[PDB]
C-alpha cells in the first residue's frame, strides 16, 4: 500500500537489541489524525520516505539527537514518547508512555 | 512511497484529453501546508492515494458530483477552484480561480 496500516519497527543491522526492546508496532490507521510530517519530520510536502534509521542511525549515544534512541524516546514532540507524554498533560487521548507498557509489550 | 512534487492532472487514462482545458499541472510542494485529505478526501489513515480519475470518471456533463469536472470545479472546498475561491473569501493567501490563469496557462 502507499501507507502501510501496520509497521514494524526494528533496530537497523547491527548490534542485535536487547531481547525486550527489539521491536515495536506501530499504526498508521490509529495515528489517522496525527499529519504526516508530525513524525516524518524531514517530509516537505512531496518526495520519498525513508527508515527513520536510514538518518537515526548512532545506538551508543542515547543523548544524540540524531541517534537511534532519541528518534523514539526524546522529549521532543515528534518522538513517539514525547508526543504522548505531551497529550497525556493535555489530557487529551494518546498512546503508551510507560517503558514496558503498549510499544515494548507483547 | 514517492509522492510527486508535480503532478500532471489529465483526462481519465485510456481517454482523449479535452483539446484546449487538456492538461493541468499541480504542485504538491506548493500545497505543503494543505493537509492530504483536504484534496485525497476518501484517504483515512493507511491505504492508496489513488487517482481522482479512479473514481471521478464520468465526463457526460460537468453536473455530477461523482464525476470529473466537479473534482476539479466544485464549489466544495475539495476541489481545485472551489478551495482556492473560498479562500479567497476569507482573504488568505491560496492558488488561481480564473478559468485561464495558473491552472490552464503556459
Ligand atoms: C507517527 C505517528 C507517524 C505518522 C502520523 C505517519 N507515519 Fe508513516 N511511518 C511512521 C513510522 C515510525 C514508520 C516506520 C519507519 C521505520 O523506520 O521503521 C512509518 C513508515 C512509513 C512508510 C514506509 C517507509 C519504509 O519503511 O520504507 C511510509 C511510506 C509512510 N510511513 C508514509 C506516511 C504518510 C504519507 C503519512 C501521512 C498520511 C504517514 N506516514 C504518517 C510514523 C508515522
Ligand atoms: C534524515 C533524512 C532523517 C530522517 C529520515 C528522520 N530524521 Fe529525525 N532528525 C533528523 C535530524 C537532522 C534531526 C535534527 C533536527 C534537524 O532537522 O536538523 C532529527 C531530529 C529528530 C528528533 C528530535 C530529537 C531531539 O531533538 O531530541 C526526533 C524525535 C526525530 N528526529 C524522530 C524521527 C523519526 C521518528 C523519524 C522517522 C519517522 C525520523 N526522525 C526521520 C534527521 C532525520
Ligand atoms: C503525536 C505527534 C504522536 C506521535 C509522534 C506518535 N503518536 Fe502514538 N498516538 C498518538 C495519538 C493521538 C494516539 C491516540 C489515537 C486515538 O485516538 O486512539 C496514539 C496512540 C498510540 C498507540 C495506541 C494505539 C491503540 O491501539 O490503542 C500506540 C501503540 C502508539 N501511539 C505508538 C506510537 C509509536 C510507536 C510512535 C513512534 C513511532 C508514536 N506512537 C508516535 C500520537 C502520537
Ligand atoms: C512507544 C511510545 C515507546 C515507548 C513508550 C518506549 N519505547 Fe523504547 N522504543 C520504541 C521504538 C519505536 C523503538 C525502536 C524499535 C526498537 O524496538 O528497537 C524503541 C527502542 C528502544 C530500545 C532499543 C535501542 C537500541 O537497540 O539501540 C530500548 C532499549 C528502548 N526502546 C527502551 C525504552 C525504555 C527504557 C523506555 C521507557 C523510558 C521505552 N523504551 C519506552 C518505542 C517506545
Ligand atoms: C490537493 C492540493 C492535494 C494535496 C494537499 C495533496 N495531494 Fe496528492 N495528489 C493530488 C492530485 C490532484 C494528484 C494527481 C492525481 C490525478 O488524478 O492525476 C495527487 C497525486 C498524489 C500521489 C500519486 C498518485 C498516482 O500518481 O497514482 C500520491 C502518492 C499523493 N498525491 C500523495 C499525497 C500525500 C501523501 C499528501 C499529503 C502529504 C498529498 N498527496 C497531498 C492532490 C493533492
Ligand atoms: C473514489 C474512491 C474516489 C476517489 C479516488 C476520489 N473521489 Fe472525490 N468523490 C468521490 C465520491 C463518491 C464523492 C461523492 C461524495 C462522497 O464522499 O460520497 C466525491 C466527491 C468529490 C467532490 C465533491 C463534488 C461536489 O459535491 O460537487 C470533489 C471536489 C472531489 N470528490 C474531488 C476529488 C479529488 C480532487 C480527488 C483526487 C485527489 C478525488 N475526489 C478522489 C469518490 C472519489
Ligand atoms: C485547499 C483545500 C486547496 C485545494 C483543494 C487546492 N489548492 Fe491550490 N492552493 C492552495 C493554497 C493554500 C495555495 C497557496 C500556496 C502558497 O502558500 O503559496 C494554492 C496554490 C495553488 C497554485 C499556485 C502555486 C503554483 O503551483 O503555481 C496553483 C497553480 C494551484 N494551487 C493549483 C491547484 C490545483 C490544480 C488543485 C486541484 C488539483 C488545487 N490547487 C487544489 C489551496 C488549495
Ligand atoms: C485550477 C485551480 C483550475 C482552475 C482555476 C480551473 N480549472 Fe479547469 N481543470 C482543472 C483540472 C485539475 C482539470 C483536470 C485536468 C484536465 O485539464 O483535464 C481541469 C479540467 C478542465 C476541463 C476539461 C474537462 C474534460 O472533461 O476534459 C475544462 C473544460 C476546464 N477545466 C474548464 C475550466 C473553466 C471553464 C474554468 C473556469 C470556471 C476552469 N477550468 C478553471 C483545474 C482548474
Amino acid at each position: 500500500l502507499d501507507v502501510p496500516c501496520k509497521v514494524v519497527i526494528t533496530a537497523p543491522e547491527g548490534e542485535d537489541p536487547h531481547p525486550r526492546f527489539g521491536k515495536v508496532e506501530m499504526s498508521h490507521a490509529k495515528h489517522r489524525n496525527v499529519s504526516c510530517v508530525s513524525c516524518h519530520h524531514m517530509f516537505d510536502g512531496c518526495g520519498d520516505f525513508q527508515k527513520c534509521a536510514d538518518c537515526h542511525i548512532d545506538r551508543d549515544d542515547r543523548s544524540y539527537e540524531r541517534g537511534f534512541y532519541k528518534a523514539w524516546h526524546s522529549e521532543s514532540e515528534i518522538s513517539c514518547r514525547g508526543c504522548h507524554k505531551a497529550m497525556k498533560a493535555k489530557n487529551e487521548q494518546t498512546g503508551p508512555i510507560g517503558c514496558l507498557q503498549g510499544c515494548h509489550e507483547a
